[PDB]
Parts: C-alpha cells; sequence; structure tokens
C-alpha cells in the first residue's frame, strides 16, 4: 500500500512519524559523560523502533529483515537526528536540550573528538544547504531502508521479494524528494544536482557511524534486544 | 577549467584517464602487493580527474588518503560483474567465497563485495557511469573532513565539479533513453551504493590495521 502513496502523502506520514526529543538524565555522580550519551542513545532506541514501524513499507517486511535494517542503521539514524537538531548551534552538538556540548567538551571524552568534528562539519553542511525538514525525514527513511539492504543473509525467493519491495519504496522516496524540489521551483538540472548532493552526505553519515561503532566497541546482543522490542504481542 | 567542460568532454576525459588492470605477481601478501602497485596508478588517474589538480597539495593528499580503498574496491567490483560468485582481484587471481574463508575476517567483506558486484550486474551498470562514480568517490569521500578562507574555496570547487559529474551522469542516462523519472531513480540508486562502498572500505581498514 505504501507504494500507492502520493508524494504529499509520503511526506505527511514521515512528518507524522517523527520521534520525540529526549532529555539527558542527571541531577543538576552516577555516570560519566559517555554514560550520559549511551544512556540517552539507549532510550532513543526504543522510540526509533516506533518511528521505523511508521515508515511506509517497513512493517510489511519480515521481523528478521526489520531487525537487520535497524541493527545496521540505528547509529546513522541517531547521528543524522543529532546533526539536524544541531543546525542552529554552530560549534555545538545538541545531543539533548540539556546536553548541548561544544568541541572542547568532546575532548574530555577519550577519543571522541574526531567524530565530534565530523558531526559538526555535517551540521554546517546541512545549514549551508538550507536542508528542509521535509528533505530531512526522507533522508532518514532512506538510511533505514538502504543501509542494510546490501547485506541480507539469504537469497531465497522471499528475500528477493523483500529487496524488490525495499527498492520500490526507495525509488518512491526519491520521487518525493524530486517532487519537493520541483515544487520549491528548482530547475530539472538543479533538482538532480541537489538530490546528488543530499545522497552523497549519507556516505559521510555511514562513515561517522562506522567510527562511532569502533569507539563504542572499543569500550544482550543488539539484534536480540531489537528483536525483543520489534516482536510485540497483541494482548 | 573542468567547470567549462561539457558532459561528453567529461566522459571522454574520465574514460581516457582509466588506469590499467594489473596482474597478481600467502593470499593477503598477494592482495596487498597488488593493491600497493595499483596505488601508484590511482594517483596518476587522480591527477587526470578534472578539477583535482586545482586543489592544494595537502587537500589532494587528504582526498586520496580518504578514498583510496573505496576506489580500489569499486574497481574490484566493476571487473567482477561478469563473474557471479567470484571476485576478480586480477585476471590471474579470481577468487570465490570459500577461498575467502581462508583468511580471518575476510569472508564478511568478500560477501559484501560479491553482493555489490551483483547489484551492478542487475542494474546493468555501464562503463561511462562507472568512471563517473569512481571520480565522485575521489572528490566526495574526504571533503567532509578537510574552517579557513582556503577551505571555503576548496569545498566550493569540489562541489561545483561534483555538480558537473552529476550533470554528466544524468546526460548519459538521458541518451540511454530513460525517462526523467528513471534518470532520477537510477542516479539515486547509484549514489546509495556509494554508501555501501564507504562501509566496505571502513571494514577493510579495520581488517588491515589488525595485521
Ligand atoms: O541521539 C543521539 C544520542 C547519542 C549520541 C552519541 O553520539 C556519539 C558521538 C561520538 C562518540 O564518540 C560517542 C557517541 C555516543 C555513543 C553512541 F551510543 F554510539 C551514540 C552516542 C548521538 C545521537
Ligand atoms: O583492486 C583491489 C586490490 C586488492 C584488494 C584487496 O581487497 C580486500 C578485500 C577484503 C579483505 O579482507 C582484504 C583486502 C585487501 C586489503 C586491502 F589492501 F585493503 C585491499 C586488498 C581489493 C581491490
Amino acid at each position: 500500500l505504501a507504494l500507492s502513496l502520493t508524494a504529499d502523502q509520503m511526506v505527511s506520514a514521515l512528518l507524522d512519524a517523527e520521534p520525540p526529543i529526549l532529555y539527558s538524565e542527571y541531577d543538576p555522580s552516577e555516570a560519566s559523560m559517555m554514560g550520559l550519551l549511551t544512556n540517552l542513545a539507549d532510550r532513543e532506541l526504543v522510540h526509533m523502533i516506533n518511528w521505523a514501524k511508521r515508515v511506509p513499507g517497513f512493517v510489511d517486511l519480515t521481523l528478521h529483515d526489520q531487525v537487520h535494517l535497524l541493527e545496521s542503521a540505528w547509529l546513522e539514524i541517531l547521528m543524522i537526528g543529532l546533526v539536524w537538531r544541531s543546525m542552529e548551534h554552530p560549534g555545538k552538538l545538541l545531543f539533548a536540550p540539556n546536553l548541548l556540548l561544544d568541541r572542547n567538551q568532546g575532548k574530555s571524552v577519550e577519543g571522541m573528538v574526531e567524530i565530534f568534528d565530523m558531526l559538526l562539519a555535517t551540521s554546517s553542511r546541512f545549514r549551508m544547504m538550507n536542508l528542509q525538514g521535509e528533505e530531512f525525514v526522507c533522508l532518514k527513511s532512506i538510511i533505514l531502508l538502504n543501509s542494510g539492504v546490501y547485506t541480507f543473509l539469504s537469497s531465497t525467493l522471499k528475500s528477493l521479494e523483500e529487496k524488490d519491495h525495499i527498492h520500490r519504496v526507495l525509488d518512491k522516496i526519491t520521487d518525493t524528494l524530486i517532487h519537493l524540489m520541483a515544487k520549491a521551483g528548482l530547475t530539472l538540472q538543479q533538482q538532480h544536482q541537489r538530490l546528488a548532493q543530499l545522497l552523497l552526505i549519507l556516505s559521510h553519515i555511514r562513515h561517522m557511524s562506522n567510527k562511532g561503532m569502533e569507539h563504542l566497541y572499543s569500550m544482550v546482543p543488539l539484534y536480540d534486544l531489537l528483536l525483543e522490542m520489534l516482536d510485540a504481542h497483541r494482548l
């Protein structure tokens, strides 16, 4: 059904599915800075799952594939969200309304400053491009559907069907982006130049996620933890 | 400047800059040796990429340091298209999945490379499109991690050249006879694959580093 949605409907649904902005939890002695960060991410994860289900076409996939996509994309989704809310805070990262950190504070945290700077640069880029909220939610949906699609275990009929569907929805979101741009008044040439610029940023977002993984790895398996939350009962 | 070249001139310039396919001369030794010799050639190819030499020396170095493994990998995946289930590291070094199990932590990357190659096969990726994507990788990968006056000029240059390569890719597709819708969708599909390639490179770097 998600494939019958119009651009405007696609956009509406995504806007409607946006997760809440959470707060860091502390008494303004129980955790370090990185603890505040991981705790925050843990809580957002729960909500990310609710968002994912509301993304057109996601719930049509098997439980296995849904989990695989999220396990592959969760840090990219958190990061693009952080970059989006950091846009109006040059030099700073709004991890939470009560956890606005600047570059110097990311040094306190062993080996996080590289990622910090990359996240800052991405935020500047978004600002510089006049990234619209509508384009932002499309991008986040593309990350969710595209990040793990290239690494699906089996290659059985069911899996092939799944990949066909994922790609169809991805082409859909592509049309929605082009549509928005056409509406904003861009020329065809300007439309494809901007689509390209936007999609190229996701490559840097993937890179930042990988470096975040390492940093996190350095210091229950997420698949089972995700599965647990995605696999709900109807009681 | 590169910024004045037409779509056909860009294509022509990229095709002509194409590096040669090298031959393998115990596995990692052969793979690393092959990679090491390809790097000499990659650098020359890079200097032929329109716009690239206009950048400072430090920035050229920065872009190559950042993109070199992705560039090797997309080359690898391209010459492996017509060999489903196999990775053609060199015409005399064509390996399968089972052969990757040999080395620790290689199979996972192998499988990703194989999946990427299959994707290119399924999309019927053309060589004109391939040289554009490879050039996009070179100019895009490290640009995000170069706030000075010079930095502004550099990123502006890179982004204008990228817009040029984008017009070139769309042009190619237009001639191919795709509808506007099909061009946009195909451009997107190709660019989204670049993120998977970035991912393989990072895992490839972790691998190298552990040895
Ligand atoms: O909504 C968000 C909530 C938290 C974050 C944080 O981002 C960074 C960035 C650099 C770094 O070195 C560590 C982290 C931690 C570790 C984590 F759990 F992976 C993600 C955390 C990001 C978005
Ligand atoms: O043109 C090419 C020449 C060589 C390759 C190899 O690809 C892989 C793939 C998986 C892996 O685990 C190791 C490697 C080695 C290590 C390296 F130096 F990074 C690149 C090498 C690829 C393309």
